[PDB]
């Protein structure tokens, strides 16, 4: 027979590095997970002191239908609609299952599996062999691609859920979205 | 303060190219000799879909030339090597940015982030990531002007090369086509 689809967890944070060709860049930032709300939060690192980036922290809440971006150092707030719906980090049973790699070497490593749901937008997710945990997530658009993104330094469950709930500022936030340059 | 490890210098295995020009990813195996400054690649179709025509490219930096094989007809080009060799391995001049851990507990690897940001006058900054504990390569990125221009991952690393009759080109190659040769369909 033929590998069948394993569980992700659906609680968990970490730290991700998201490259987006529209900008051709890499992002690093912290991220929390939360599968079984819906929900997940996302903080801006900054590397080291050479873009001048502006950090920022993103709330999106998808039961609602609603983001806030926040100024992490301002903490003004913009609240942005959310239009496409949630896609959860997991990989469904209506995936095809691509490939089985080994990463790292011979002595210290992990067996990972490469699957494809082609959700002509087609996405292809790695996730670990023994229990399932994100390693890397790609979207593509025909055959190029427009954003992926790696997941590591994960722990299960949230430890602080008051990352979800937005700041004061927010209450009444503008509507218009804000910039990403100093 | 964290001291660069030491890659080792002669494995194969197989990689994952994206590439910003394409973008788009090409998988293939690669055999990698940096004790001899050579590296074979050949590539591997995902699915059907592409027909990108598969290739084999067989690279020797000491005699600085390069050879393009078609995988069917073997037809082989020759191509001169310009820029210089660059081992697989983390330059002592390079600066340690993270250390982070893949997968979640228990199957887990931990690895080091590590950035030479090469100029040479034009300030393309490497950036590669390594395992901790025995130093082998899992991925490496070259950008300029911050905008991934290259970036490729690497994984089934076994050490040493098994065969090595793969660096010896085949015989078309003794008086190869000398110029490029398309990748279609």
């Amino acid at each position: 027979s033929a590998p069948r689809p394993c569980q992700a967890p659906q609680q968990w944070e970490g730290r991700q590095v998201m490259y987006q060709q529209s900008s051709g860049r890499n992002s690093r930032a912290l991220l929390s997970y939360d599968g079984l709300n819906q929900r997940v939060r996302v903080l801006d690192e900054r590397k080291a002191l050479i873009p001048c980036k502006r950090l920022f922290e993103y709330i999106l809440l998808y039961k609602d239908g609603v983001m806030f971006q926040i100024d992490q150092a301002t903490k003004q707030c913009s609240k942005m609609t959310l239009t496409q719906p949630w896609d959860p980090l997991d990989i469904p049973q209506n995936s095809t299952f691509e490939d089985q790699y080994s990463i790292g070497g011979p002595q210290e490593q992990i067996t990972v599996q490469e699957w494809s749901d082609r959700k002509y937008e087609t996405w292809i997710g790695i996730y670990t062999v023994k229990d399932c945990y994100p390693v890397q997530e790609t979207f593509t658009i025909n055959y190029s691609v427009i954003l992926s993104t790696r997941f590591f330094d994960i722990q299960l469950g949230i430890k602080d859920p008051s990352v979800f709930t937005p700041p004061s500022t927010c209450q009444m936030a503008q509507l218009e979205k804000m910039s990403e340059d100093c």
